């Protein structure tokens, strides 16, 4: 296993050895704080780099995947399972919001707060909003420039130049080929920088065990963030997807967990949704009875872009960042919380390599500092290999809702 | 008539609806400035939206008009009718300049601000133009970068831009496309935003008459406006087009009154432009006699970048703006709305749906609120009847001069 | 001589001229700094225009350049040539830059200064590094943003954004051509500039010599410029390129001279490296017995990227006005000099009718005044001469060096 996927190994020895270093070097002496930066400087770097490809990431990804949709996806066979991927997913991240504010792991006025959401959504300048954000200040209130890249309204303006660019239709092909070059470009860099993240991410580890003056409660803060995206993971899958199920297909919800049993130890084991397809195909068409017309359409883009897992994932882990910096967000970054790991969980499955960067994404949108998220990658092997099972379980319920919602649509196109 | 041009009547209708509001909401109490913001912003993100647009609509524009001009429009039929149509049209916009400053409605050193006109027709970074420019602070004097966007310099560059890359031929034909796919998606954009002016006026509106603290002076200055304006149509039109036909033509310019006397009438009918092009065309090659090879080319050209009416429009009303805000121009402001004016008056035909970002572009040009923009379309409905029928006689006159000045070419190339 | 090259001509007309106005005008009286700025005001408008063209040159050279590397370049013998291109001519920039600071004409931590150079070449945000930097204020020490176009940055990031778009091979065809055409865009800008340069280049001189309080120490400082610049090249080719041959080649580095010597005659008679092609291909092929397979790649290239004297030159003329103005660049300046003049040499030759713009790229690079550079066109005709000798000899001891690095190889193709 020393061969094959040499990425993950190589960044559980990169952490492992950070942490051995951090140990042994914090028990030394005090550490000056300049050899602890010149330690810590890798990281700052690798750092430095992820941040530089998320703008060129977010307009080409926005660009390429709004071109590709398609009115002739099975007809409506295809919307309703939009309706629904991005419905569940977006509940899941409220969901995680709502637990990470209740467990409290890591111990102006909203009115103001909403109108500067809004003011953002709608950028007065697109070059401007690249690296520049507004807020209101007091002494009558007044509007001033404050620091940091508006990513709400690149990816509103983005998502509008995406819809109206689709309907052009063949008459915009120069364009939609250019930016789809690109993509692949910046996703090429995205590799190779992925590849400098083992030895990075260790020196980050290592700067943030030298100089943590405390190491039994940093650990208990671990755990109960762990804890609370555990319980996030539960509660979303066992109670919620059951639940919906049962309001729309109105049949008995445990039958599916029975039936789906396999493609949910599948998940567990392989810990990739994209490998536990060929289960989940066995298992729905043929233990429930799902058409293969449904499946054959919802699975694989469902293990594409309904990650419904990693949503929670990202909205409980930027709100944990936040409270361990005790940054108290007020209530016009709690909806940008939950919008951008909305977006962030769809491009996470879609783009190679992309785990580090999308949670960059969200800590850059909220303005967060970004040196806490080292200790997130430290326990991402305990928590991803149940994240996949949550995702395979909503790609399942997504399957058999959908064949609940075009039984009749199908039996009439049939004859 | 309610179902034709639903945009004129649903925005008279939102007019009507947001004046009948505001009288009958500051009737009541003195309202709390809190829930006036909450009021006026529905307008605020109408024009955040619009102001959104300016730049890749600039961008688009020059590149693709630019690339559009060829030696072959007729011979020098083409180059003398633009000779004509650039020169009047910034004569109207200065002449509008005058009589605003004049008639006064809505009761640094020079060298300094011509010097920075000039540093700010030649930016030093493409990308700080966007969104910064340029002034002479003062206690030797020393140079500091204000807020606003370079109009200006972007202008330049990318005329520049455009006749250089016209004179590439056909070797730089896949960016004159790649730019050409983008005007239609930003115009596309443009259509859009304009259905949901309707709504977001009305809410200016009302936020223009809750917290105006005076409603007899300020319908006096939107009188005196509109009398200037009229004013500023009779002078352009009947002083000068006949006086300028005299100097050249050297023939009698009430005769052509005469003859295109229906046009006139039609053009203050209809309010368009456009749709007068039939009439005009039978008065001025029937009833005087031009050459069907010079109206061919001068009236459909004429018809959308031959805007003198809109040129004064737009030069008297942006300083109107200026001075209802206390905000004294300088001389270096002055130049600059006379310039914009021009080249809005072109891009007010040329894009459809366009009557309120240009109105914009002037304004952020030089730099002024965009709330009283509002005011301006409440009385558009009373003007625009007669700047079409200004911009009719423009063109007409310039169609019978360029048959004076091409009338031996035409002879010679007969025979 | 008059009517061809009427560019060289009228740039030295406009030296002598502007020098004779300020010698006679500053005779007169002290002169008032109002009307010494509007003398000047000509060459500000001609520098503000050729900055305005660096980024958009920058992004368009290295994207067309780096995409026009192949593997089939006559195999190893392109490879050998480039490792050869990029090494003599960096050791001529460093060489350079330790001349200018023993000689010393024109009489925050180190640390932190290379740190900040580190984090410069990996910017965060890519539209904020073309018009802001960063850098270590203290008061713990913290980070903020000071203007100044990050040169380094973006370069790194294109030079990236090339290397990854070439592999991509044919399916990035798209937009190389995009790039491509813009290159010649620009290109001919920097064409339709550099014919108002002898108008403006004569005010900036003017501008010089009325408010310099002083002429015998301006024109000593002006003396031992040119002294340590020819210093430098004769150090650079005498010495190092004989013991770079010898230390390689093994055999003796002065029958290589007596051999091209009519190559480095012509260079000095003519003054251009592209023109002596013709003598230093009769010299190599024919009198030193090297094999037309190596010299037909290595002299075409190396006249056009080898250009080793202009590096030297560019980095003694940026510390050489830094020590001017006062400035005491740091660590972390020194090594953007070093690097920016290896960049520079390359376009020099690259890009016609640049040799004011290479300049200013460094200039804006290290963040130094760019009013100075006008004394360095007075006195470009007395170096360029020689260091196209430079360039030349250069040349000729890498196509003697590859050589000898594949006579193996040639011999074993041969057979
Ligand atoms: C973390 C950041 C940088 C990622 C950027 C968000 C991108 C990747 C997201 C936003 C919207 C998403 C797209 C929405 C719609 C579709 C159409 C579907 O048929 C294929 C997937 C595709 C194309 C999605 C791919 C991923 C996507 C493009
Ligand atoms: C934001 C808006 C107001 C600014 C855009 C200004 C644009 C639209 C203006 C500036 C110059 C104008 C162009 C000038 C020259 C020509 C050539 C003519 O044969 C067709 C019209 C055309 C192509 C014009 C179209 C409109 C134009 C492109
Ligand atoms: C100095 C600033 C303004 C411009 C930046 C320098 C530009 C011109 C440099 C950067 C990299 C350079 C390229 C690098 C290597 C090669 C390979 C050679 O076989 C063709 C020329 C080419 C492609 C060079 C052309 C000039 C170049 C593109």
């Amino acid at each position: 296993k020393l061969g094959k996927n040499l990425l993950l190994t190589l960044t559980v020895f990169g952490v492992i050895l950070g942490a051995v270093c951090g140990g042994l070097l914090r028990l030394a002496s005090p550490i000056h704080p300049d050899v602890v930066m010149l330690i810590a400087f890798p990281g700052d770097i690798l750092m430095r780099m992820l941040k530089m490809l998320i703008l060129p990431l977010i307009i080409s990804s926005l660009i390429t995947g709004l071109s590709g949709l398609d009115a002739k996806a099975s007809g409506r066979l295809g919307t309703r399972a939009m309706v629904y991927y991005m419905s569940t997913t977006i509940i899941a991240a409220v969901l995680g919001v709502i637990l990470v504010l209740a467990i409290h792991p890591g111990n102006v006025s909203s009115l103001d707060a909403f109108l500067d959401l809004i003011r953002n959504l709608f950028p007065e300048n697109l070059v401007q909003a690249c690296f520049q954000q507004i807020q209101t200040v007091t002494k009558k209130k007044g509007l001033e420039f404050k620091d940091g890249m508006n990513v709400l309204g690149l990816i509103g303006f983005f998502i509008a130049f995406g819809i109206a660019m689709g309907k052009m239709g063949d008459q915009a092909k120069l364009m939609v080929d250019f930016f789809n070059i690109l993509n692949e470009i910046v996703m090429k860099l995205v590799i190779m920088i992925m590849w400098y993240s083992p030895l990075g991410i260790a020196c980050l580890i290592c700067g943030k065990i030298i100089a943590i003056k405390d190491l039994e409660v940093v650990a208990r803060q671990l755990g109960m963030y762990m804890v609370t995206v555990i319980i996030g993971l539960i509660i979303h899958g066992g109670i919620f997807l059951p639940l919906i199920y049962f309001v729309v297909t109105r049949k008995n919800p445990f039958s599916f967990f029975a039936g789906i049993f396999q493609a949910w130890i599948t998940a567990l084991g392989t810990a990739s949704s994209a490998g536990t397809l060929p289960v989940t195909f066995r298992c729905l068409e043929e233990n429930l009875g799902i058409d293969k017309r449904v499946t054959r359409f919802v699975l694989p883009v469902g293990a594409t872009i309904n990650m419904d897992g990693t949503a929670l994932y990202e909205a409980v882990a930027a709100i944990f960042i936040a409270q361990m910096n005790g940054v108290v967000l007020d209530g016009g970054q709690i909806v940008t919380v939950s919008l951008t790991a909305t977006l962030a969980s769809v491009g996470a499955a879609s783009i190679p390599s992309a785990g580090l960067v999308t949670m960059l994404l969200i800590l850059t949108a909220v303005g967060l500092p970004t040196e806490d998220i080292s200790l997130l990658v430290a326990v991402d092997w305990l928590l991803d290999r149940m994240r996949t099972s949550v995702n395979v379980v909503g790609d399942s319920f997504g399957a058999g809702i959908v064949y609940h919602l075009s039984k009749s649509e199908l039996d009439t196109i049939d004859s």
